[PDB]
């Protein structure tokens, strides 16, 4: 169908209005389509907005939250005070102007920006975008977003309540930490990545969390973190535990050297996550507006410079960690990703 | 020496003025230290400024140019009209204000910007900076910067006249095409990279130019270009010929899988190029102002997705092209690097 603008075409008229939002954010939020601080922040926003849903609280007569309803923006003055949501007050502040200019809901904007932000990362899957998330009525309660100091059992339970995500699917979701940094965990350094390739959607996160830890990247012993294997890299205690837990270890290892599996799983689970609190069959598929992802321009998984197969703590009992190629050069260090400055 | 900053430190007081220049271009020219369009442009400037020097014209009583003297900016009205300098008028226009703002010489600024620009690219060597290039007195004549349709013999003569670079050293200087795109060779499309990793100072350029060429990326038969092996990648005819010439083929192949050789050679030759027309001995070493290069966060050289050792056109007779690992995913395609918008 021809859009009213005379310029675009869409298989559903409701999709028309997203073309202008795409051009605006590619240019002004992601600074020319980068997989940078803003793209990583857009993906974290999808998770903090979406997982705040609890059939278990609902069943007890309590509001368990609306899932993917943009409540983190509409009710940011409540929701960004929660400890799991640290730093999102500034992310809301960067995203607000775009929502206002385009007259779209905060919920649909979050899912759209998260999908477009991921597509800018080499190795990303083709991302989907389902449309139809009315404004939130109420703020989600606290206690719904997982913390890096929670036990594996506590995280697995929350995930299963929120969305019926088992432990296999939870491992797939954590693929998101392959394009991510920590700005607010270590008070002395902001922008410490979780893998040595925060600008690439790959399996380095799955390789590097399996290495033995040798030091804290900044301030020593922060709760929710453990020693990481590389200077400049942060390791969260949960990611450390998932890589070594008997229920999840082999799934964790399965992404090592399997970019195809990584893409397929994440493409699926991201659609599941972004539509929590809604009926997908009642939403409009505007996936056609999301651009083709940046192509892979990297080889197979590797051991960072200075590390060998001997540095691997094997945890998958049925399958031994593969013997990967070591990167060239001097012992690896990871460069920081400085966060955006306050607003515009 | 304490810098009359009340802050910084340098071994030579003349180096303190470059700290402020650093900060300004890192944020405003390179848009937060990236290895993007402007960083690539700054490196191209070094070459186009420095190589316009000719002992052979001088000995005939003609001005052969001043080498690294900033003449491409002082005399932009003349130099940027030469065919080999296509697109450099927009680059001069972008660089001029910083020069005016900090009151440094144009030649010193060009070398400083190119060193800083390259250090932003993962895989780069530690870059040097020698200070002391007085303003140009005259515009270099034309006929001094190589063209992609020139023969190997002609390019080699030109380089040997200019700075005494043999065929070996010429192969090293061409490592710069590992972090570069063509904005103006195909009139149909700008930003076509020469390797599939324009944001990494690596050996993919040396791998990729050796693959059999299969299609033109835009318009067919453009002068000074040949068929490249991947959609979205341009292959220059000089680059094609160097990979296959008996004089240069083995030196070209020596960089495949030798990140260390790649770095050491380029560190050296870049210093050699940037001081053409001056006595390095009378220059101040201000290398301590240049940031440590972004670390390697990539594995060994690889064949792009869809290519194998079978696709390589062997040119080095003494050493066969190594069997590299093939990248994951579907047949590789190369994403464009859009040029900066024209401030005129
Ligand atoms: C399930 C257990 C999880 C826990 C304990 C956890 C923990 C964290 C922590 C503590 C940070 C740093 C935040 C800051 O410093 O302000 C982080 C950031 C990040 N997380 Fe998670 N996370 C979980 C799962 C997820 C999931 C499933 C995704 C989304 C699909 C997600 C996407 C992100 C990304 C993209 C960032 C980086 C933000 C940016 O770079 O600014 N995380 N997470
Ligand atoms: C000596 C034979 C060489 C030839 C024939 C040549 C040819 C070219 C051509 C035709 C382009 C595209 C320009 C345009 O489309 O505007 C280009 C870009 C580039 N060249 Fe060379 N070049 C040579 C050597 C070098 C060397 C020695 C260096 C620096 C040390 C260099 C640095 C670059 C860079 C970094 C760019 C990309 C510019 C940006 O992306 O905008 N070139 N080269
Ligand atoms: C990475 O590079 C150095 C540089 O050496 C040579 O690389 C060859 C492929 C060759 O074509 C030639 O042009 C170049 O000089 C490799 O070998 C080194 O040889 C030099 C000379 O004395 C030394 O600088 C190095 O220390 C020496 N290495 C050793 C082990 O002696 C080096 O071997 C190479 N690595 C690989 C992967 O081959
Ligand atoms: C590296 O090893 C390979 C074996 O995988 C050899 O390559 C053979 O196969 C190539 C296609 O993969 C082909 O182009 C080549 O000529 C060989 O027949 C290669 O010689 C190296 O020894
Ligand atoms: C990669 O994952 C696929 C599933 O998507 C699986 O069949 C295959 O065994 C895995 N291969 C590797 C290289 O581990
Ligand atoms: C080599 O040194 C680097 C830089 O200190 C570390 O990041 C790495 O673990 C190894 O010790
Ligand atoms: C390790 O060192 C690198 C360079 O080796 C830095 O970029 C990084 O911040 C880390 O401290
Ligand atoms: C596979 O396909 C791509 C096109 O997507 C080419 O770049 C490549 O050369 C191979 O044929
Ligand atoms: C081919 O190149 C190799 C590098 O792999 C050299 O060692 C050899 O002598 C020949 O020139
Ligand atoms: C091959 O495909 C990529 C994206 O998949 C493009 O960006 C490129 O220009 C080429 O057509
Ligand atoms: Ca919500
Ligand atoms: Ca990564
Ligand atoms: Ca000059
Ligand atoms: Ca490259």
């Amino acid at each position: 169908v021809a859009c009213p603008d005379g310029v675009h075409t869409a298989s559903n008229a409701a999709c028309c209005a997203w073309f202008p939002v795409l051009d605006d954010i590619q240019q002004n939020l992601f600074h020319g389509g980068q997989c940078g601080a803003e793209a990583h922040e857009a993906l974290r926003m999808v998770f903090h907005d979406s997982i705040a849903i609890s059939p278990k609280l609902q069943s007890q007569g309590k509001f368990g939250g609306g899932g993917a309803d943009g409540s983190i923006i509409t009710f940011s003055s409540i929701e960004t005070t929660y400890h799991p949501n640290i730093g999102l007050d500034e992310v809301v502040a960067i995203q607000k102007p775009f929502i206002a200019k385009h007259g779209v809901t905060p919920g649909d904007f979050i899912a759209f920006a998260g999908a477009v932000g991921v597509s800018n990362c080499p190795g990303a899957p083709q991302m989907q975008f389902f449309l139809g998330r009315p404004e939130a009525t109420q703020a989600a309660p606290d206690g719904l977003v997982p913390e890096p100091f929670h036990t594996i059992d506590q995280v697995l339970a929350r995930m299963l309540d929120a969305g019926g995500f088992d432990e296999i699917e939870t491992v797939w979701l954590l693929s998101a930490h392959s394009i991510a940094a920590a700005n607010d965990v270590d008070p002395t350094i902001s922008g410490l990545p979780f893998d040595s390739t925060p600008g690439q959607f790959d399996s380095q996160f799955f390789v590097e969390t399996q290495l033995r830890g040798t030091a804290f990247p900044g301030k020593t012993g922060i709760q929710g973190t453990v020693m990481s294997p590389l200077k400049g890299e942060m390791r969260l205690q949960t990611d450390h535990l998932f890589a070594r837990d008997s229920r999840t270890a082999c799934e964790w290892q399965s992404f090592v050297n399997n970019q195809t599996k990584l893409q397929e799983d994440f493409q699926f689970i991201f659609t599941a996550l972004s539509t929590l609190g809604h009926d997908m069959n009642a939403m409009i598929d505007c996936s056609e507006v999301i651009p083709a992802p940046k192509p892979v321009n990297f080889g197979p998984s590797f051991f960072p410079a200075g590390k060998t197969h001997a540095d691997i703590e094997q945890a998958c009992a049925s399958t031994p960690f593969p013997t990967l190629i070591t990167a060239p050069g001097p012992s690896a260090s990871v460069a920081r990703i400085p966060p955006p400055p306050s607003p515009n």
